[PDB]
């Protein structure tokens, strides 16, 4: 399949060079896989989700996304127009309030929740969790991410937006999960992207067009936007049978475009997520 005039980040993950505008992908498109978006929620009624999204848990008064961030990230995972894995099933867990903030105890509870809830869901091709959130180092938050990964869920987390070593942030600094940095459309490390030896992979994160609340769309930037490209790519590769939840991060690294990025500090991987699709 080929989506013409695609958002640049989708084109980039299906090309060995920057500057293209077509997203090439296998028509299976992640069908049979499930991705939990643990964030401010998802506007499940947005036409772009085609009924494939639902809220399964909230830690606040409402399960609605009153912010937009979670709907944007969900759109990059699995919306029709803006998504990597266009037939995946999306489940929303609202651990952040409508200002985008949340306590670490709530975020940990949401991770433990997904580890259990996935046992109640029909996801024959596997389960992914996308965490576009973080804050300062916490061993308890790292441990919760490690548990979620160990339970059989491919965990992708944002590296953070401090232009700093991600070793000082959580859950970015948990080695067992897949920690994602951001790049821009010219193949530079995004100016805000964290870096460091704990990063596993880069994905597109500057000026990413996706779904927004009120049935709308907008372009925003962050390692929060790069993470769902990698989460959607994992769901897509698991559906194709190329890899499993345990090894997807390593498979994505091994099959990445290598050495293409600029402004990568010594000690940080120079690897950009790539779907290796050949028609
Ligand atoms: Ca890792």
């Amino acid at each position: 399949a080929a989506q013409t005039n695609a958002p640049w980040g989708l084109a980039r993950i299906s090309s060995t060079s920057p500057g293209t505008s077509t997203y090439y992908y296998d028509e299976s498109a992640g069908q049979g896989s499930c991705v939990y978006v643990i964030d401010t929620g998802i506007e499940a009624s947005h036409p772009e989700f085609e009924g494939r999204a639902q809220m399964v848990k909230t830690y606040y008064y409402s399960s609605r996304d009153g912010n937009g961030h979670g709907t944007h990230c969900a759109g990059t995972v699995g919306s029709r127009t803006y998504g990597v894995a266009k037939k995946t099933q999306l489940f929303g867990v609202k651990v952040l309030d409508d200002n985008g903030s949340g306590q670490y105890s709530t975020i940990i509870a949401g991770m433990d929740f997904v580890a259990s809830d996935k046992n109640n869901r029909n996801c024959p091709k596997g389960v992914v969790a996308s965490l576009s959130l973080g804050g300062g180092y916490s061993s308890s938050v790292n441990s919760a991410a490690a548990r979620l990964q160990s339970s059989g869920v491919m965990v992708a987390v944002a590296a953070g937006n401090n232009n700093a070593d991600a070793r000082n942030y959580s859950p970015a600094s948990e080695p067992s999960v897949c920690t994602v940095g951001a790049s821009d459309r010219y193949d530079r490390r995004s100016s805000f992207s964290n870096y460091g030896s704990v990063l596993d992979i880069f994905g597109p994160g500057t000026d990413i067009l996706s779904t927004w609340i009120g049935g709308s769309t907008r372009s925003i930037s962050g390692t929060s936007m790069a993470t769902p490209h990698v989460a959607g790519l994992a769901a897509y590769l698991m559906t194709l049978g190329k890899t499993t939840a345990a090894s997807a991060c390593r498979y994505i690294a091994d099959t990445a475009n290598k050495g293409d990025l600029s402004n990568i500090p010594f000690g940080t991987v120079n690897l950009l997520a790539y779907n290796n699709y050949q028609a």
